[PDB]
């Protein structure tokens, strides 16, 4: 009697045999990215504070093991640290869609309810869960939130996207704590009558820490759902069709869930990570191109001030998302200008987080270079954009010099961070990660690591509480 | 900068001194009676199976002594259990208005954290608090959620009262953890940009176990969204007024709240009990009625069959939501029609959830009797019933018998639950609590226990964490 957009997320998680190299790649690639983050975000007192047991000193039998610190809590708490961790700062991986999100929070209900199977198994002389179910986890979670959020947006409504996060991971959870067809059902159920936070804290003038910690909340009320539906809690049958107080009616706007394609493995095969300039996603590949005119520029001995005028070819969302003409002197002024975050590239060949301020925001071109730049709309890029086989992020740049002569207009479809650009954002990825693990570890710990990490058929193969040991202080 | 319904709140909470003497009388008998709903819970599986700690073997340093149980847990643990068992059999205390609720929920996340507090002080060598501040904590937690639910209906919006559980209990936690103006603000804020549950579980045919843990699982919330503010965390300011954000226009509809009067100790003063027979609280008064009116056909020497027409003259919410004609089915049905709750009386003189099964509902002097139960609305009864000085739920019955010979109409006014009829009140609430205190502990433990929750003096002056001993496994 279940919903069927309920039933079809539990015979998914359920039922459902992944075969595809590709996405159980990326989701190996997606784990070290997102617990990488997670390590970052340790730095933070803003972050850590939030950190550890309710009660300090508490002791959780076979507790969770939250990587790069001393705590050991229960698979809820847990979840929410790790939770809040890996999305902190905002460098994890991201799906943009309908609805935009970042499918690897799952990670924290995930890893903290796999962890702490895994100890409790070991304790009883029983075998743990191998890292290989975390990532067939991970996979169907980004499907679940990806598929959903691919066509049905949330903000639309007034609330956040962090409710998929929580109806994924409580579905996932669910799953593997060896719950039946029928406890699964109404773990999901529960998740979808829960109640469903709101996004002020993501909009002016209420932007506050809560849209760091928001997904970690989510999916940790995921494995308190699916904690309890363990313990044969009832379920809501019509939790989503439910005539007026379905969720659909009381905060859908009484519309209803549309699917452009059923659950598989697309959403991690296509996903974006956050690897290269502090540049907005829609404006990546203008700024690669940007460093490319930069050093054609140079073996052309021509200064950024001989440009007259730079026409930029992007496409829908990029003039909708990144463009305001006129000064500014503000971080989500700079960080949200195609415009300026082009005109740092030609001027100075670069583009560091720290060209977002005032100190170096002084000189005459970063006011006046940014007002030669023209961002118009093409229908041969925007369509790319949607297309499910591309999902491109071209940029199109012409350098219209006084010399009469201007330079052939560069285009980058794909950004680094996109699936399509693997073999060059791979290798920044790993980067990215041996960084993030020398913030916390000795150099010999962060050997150890990296060792079994980046080898997936031996990090497949080992227990999931015996990998998490490994990020242990 | 934060919205006037919040500093509202905050600053009654922190400043308002209750001078009422009714209100501290009432809260005293609340604490018993709540107390003893929770314990008459425990015999229920169905919600011992949601209490005690998330991972069994959890040690948690000067953890809270759950009443009747050996758990000590975390305070936003135990918050959620001392709440689900409150609430549980829903013999808990009632405030209709706007909204209709049960304030004395709040009574989870207020002890928890008292509990937890003291607990702590007492490990340190500093002062724990007494019980006669979670008096005053219950009273302020009745008047926000209570003062709230008089003019706003969360209710015809999707949304299930319980949020003002959360809210109100946030706002009380709050200042009892000792957190500053600013601190407060930001957690009553975090409440209301939190997800508000939806009462799906509430209404057939999704009616569920939810309906009975809804509220411990917000005052739960409540003890969790504080702990966080005394962290430091931030606030929203606009989180109710935001443009497009806030909370009015995402889940009221663009309206804002209305509040026909100022916080004081209004609800606590009003709050009605459950502590007669087994009937809707808007036949209570006809029940009683019939029962003094069956009497009186024993000392006249007649029987409920020479009767051939019974007039029940009473107000308009009563007719509306338990004049039910027809056939009865499932005891569910007949716990909702007021001309079988006032049969059974004038027939068998007495009223007991048994009457209700179709064990008894086969005598066919039941059906035969309702034909004759007619009643008609009254303006003057339905005006009181509105009336704040009143809020009285009349009905009156005259019988008609085949004898030619009618009855003096018997008039009842107010519920013996009822704020105007405490002197007869007491004494059958006090008896309640005797009855629960025996379906848990032993004789010494009932007697220990009652003569000190009845001692009022010694129970003020009593720290919280002593008190709980008390119900200790």
């Amino acid at each position: 009697e279940f919903d069927r957009e309920i039933v079809d997320i539990v015979d998914y998680v359920m039922n459902y045999e992944i075969s595809s190299k590709v996405a159980y790649d990326t989701a190996h690639y997606c784990l070290l990215d997102t617990l990488g983050c997670g390590l970052e975000a340790l730095e933070y007192p803003a972050c850590k504070k939030l950190l550890g047991p309710i009660v300090p000193g508490t002791v959780v039998p076979n507790g969770v093991r939250v990587p790069g610190t001393q705590f050991q809590l229960d698979p809820v708490q847990a979840a929410f640290n790790i939770g809040a961790m890996i999305r902190w700062l905002d460098f994890n991986d991201t799906w943009l869609a309908a609805e935009w999100g970042h499918p690897s929070d799952n990670l924290g209900g995930i890893l903290a309810t796999a962890d702490w199977l895994s100890r409790n198994a070991v304790a009883s002389g029983k075998a743990p869960l191998t890292m290989k179910q975390v990532l067939t986890a991970m996979i169907k979670a980004h499907e679940i939130q990806g598929c959903i959020a691919l066509e049905n947006s949330f903000n639309r409504v007034g609330l956040d996207h962090v409710l998929l996060v929580k109806v994924a991971s409580t579905a996932v959870v669910a799953e593997m704590l060896g719950l039946t067809r029928e406890e699964i059902l109404n773990a999901v159920s529960l998740a979808w009558v829960d109640g469903q936070s709101l996004r002020t804290y993501r909009h002016a003038p209420n932007t506050g820490t809560r849209k760091s910690w928001a997904a970690g909340d989510a999916t940790s009320r995921a494995v308190r759902l699916a904690l309890m539906a363990k313990t044969g809690e009832m379920g809501y049958p019509s939790a989503l069709t439910a005539p007026v107080w379905g969720f659909y009616d009381v905060s859908f706007k009484g519309e209803s869930f549309r699917f452009q394609r059923p659950y598989g493995s697309y959403v991690m095969e296509n996903v974006l990570f956050k690897i290269s300039f502090p540049a907005e996603f829609h404006s990546q590949t203008a700024v690669e191109a940007a460093m490319t005119l930069y050093e054609q520029m140079q073996a052309a001995g021509k200064t950024a001030a001989d440009i007259e005028k730079v026409t930029i070819r992007t496409h829908e969302a990029c003039i909708r998302i990144i463009d305001k003409k006129g000064p500014l002197n503000n971080p989500a002024d700079r960080d949200h200008c195609i415009q300026y975050m082009v005109a740092i590239p030609l001027l100075f060949g670069r583009l560091t987080a720290a060209d977002y301020e005032d100190n170096v925001a002084q000189d005459k071109r970063i006011d006046a270079l940014r007002e030669k730049i023209n961002c118009f709309e093409d229908p041969a890029f925007t369509a790319d954009y949607h297309d499910p086989e591309k999902r491109a992020i071209a940029n199109a740049i012409t350098l219209e010099f006084t010399d009469g002569t201007r330079f052939e207009e560069v285009v980058v479809e794909y950004p680094i961070g996109h699936a399509r650009r693997r073999q060059d954002g791979i290798p920044k990825l790993v980067d990215k990660f041996k960084i993030n693990l020398a913030r916390q570890f000795p150099t010999r710990q962060q050997q150890r690591i990296l060792e079994v990490s980046l080898d997936r058929a031996r990090l497949e193969q080992m227990p999931v509480n015996e990998y998490l040991d490994l990020y242990v202080i």
